[PDB]
């Protein structure tokens, strides 16, 4: 229906798979950066491999006008132009900056269909870097990590673990994301005090709790035992939605029924109304890293990781497949606003009161498109 609805369902489908392997842990990731990397793989995939991807991410509006790179990139009504437009709209400033840089590291003179590199540069603005995998995979890895590290101001290091790439690696797709946004209604340093954050219904922990009073849109879901708070960013184009369950442990129930429908339903007009209220929100600092291979495989995307994978749209020369896929993300939420840095990567080898003192879910979205940029679960500030 739109990149917005698509980013939403994909976000939730990913969550339903992650929460199972990270129970009682914080969870934080960037849906947008993940669909972006997945889009660049999809560009050069055909047959079932290709069809299987779209059936799980649901970001390419059918019908399709051909797997031709010229077609896809010269269609004007597809996933690539949809994803491209959204990135253009949210990319920078003054009170908020957002950037997503992509890069393709490929072997010395490898049969990478010329048009593939052309389009990726065109639509995803990705630069091509010539790297020596065959005889210097050791150096290639450190060059790549070094680039990701610098794009994230040193926050995301060694995105690629030892021998995650070798002499059989043909290409590495990787992106870096940086988001810095000022709250429209900031918090005062002075009003920030220590306070108990009730993890389990029987276990607390001291955390710097930010506080302020003011007008904010809220919605009471007394029938789901939860409330939703919207904290707009100063840009006026983005906001953070905070879903807080009423009971100290009602989170395990909320994570079961939540989805695009409900969220859209709970964030409606006749549901949320402006009110003057007290808001307590803890300063948060999250650092997470995930292996997407298992996640995507569980979600239904399997051929891209198999021997029977078709990425001929990237190279007719040798048979290829995705070796590994990773996603790292770091977020900080304080008085002035929020900061997020991240990276999605994939290797292609030769084949009246609102106090949040208990666990809550949150997500940052683009107001006009309902596109979800960040999603997270906060169990430990």
């Amino acid at each position: 229906g739109s990149i917005g609805a698509a980013s939403m369902e994909f976000c939730f489908d990913v969550f339903k798979e992650l929460k199972v392997h990270h129970a009682n842990e914080n969870i934080f990731y960037c849906p947008i950066a993940i669909m972006s990397a997945l889009a660049m793989v999809y560009l050069g995939a055909k047959d079932s491999t290709r069809t299987q991807i779209n059936k799980v991410v649901r970001f390419d509006k059918l019908p399709g006008f051909g797997d031709s790179i010229e077609a896809q990139c010269g269609t004007s009504v597809n996933v690539h132009s949809s994803l491209r437009d959204i990135l253009n709209q949210i990319t920078k400033n003054d009170v908020y900056s957002f950037s997503l840089a992509s890069r393709l590291y490929a072997e010395e003179r490898y049969p990478i269909l010329p048009e593939y590199l052309q389009c990726v540069k065109e639509l995803y603005r990705g630069g091509l870097e010539p790297i020596n995998f065959q005889t210097a995979a050791d150096q290639a890895r450190e060059l790549i990590n070094s680039w990701v590290e610098s794009q994230t101001n040193g926050i995301i290091r060694n995105v690629l673990q030892p021998s995650s790439v070798d002499s059989q690696t043909a290409m590495v797709l990787v992106n870096a994301i940086v988001f810095k946004g000022l709250w429209e209604k900031t918090f005062k340093d002075e009003d920030t005090q220590a306070m108990p954050f009730r993890v389990t219904e029987q276990e607390s922990k001291p955390v710097q709790m930010m506080y302020q009073i003011g007008l904010f849109r809220v919605a009471s879901m007394a029938s789901e035992k939860m409330k939703i708070l919207e904290l707009p960013f100063a840009s006026g184009t983005m906001s953070m939605l905070v879903l807080l369950p009423d009971e100290v442990s009602g989170l395990e129930q909320l994570e079961s029924i939540i989805n695009f429908e409900k969220l859209t339903e709970w964030t409606s007009s006749n549901v949320m109304e402006e009110r003057k209220i007290k808001v307590y929100l803890p300063r948060m600092k999250m650092e997470e890293k995930y292996n997407l291979t298992s996640v995507l495989m569980a979600m239904g995307i399997t051929d891209v990781f198999s021997s029977s994978a078709n990425l001929s749209g990237i190279s007719s020369a040798e048979s290829l497949k995705i070796s590994q896929a990773v996603h790292a993300a770091h977020a900080e939420i304080n008085e002035a606003g929020t900061e997020v840095v991240g990276s999605a990567e994939a290797g292609v080898d030769a084949a009246e009161e609102f106090r949040a003192d208990h666990p809550f879910l949150f997500c940052i979205k683009h107001i006009a498109t309902n596109a979800v940029l960040f999603f997270g679960r906060c169990v430990s500030p």
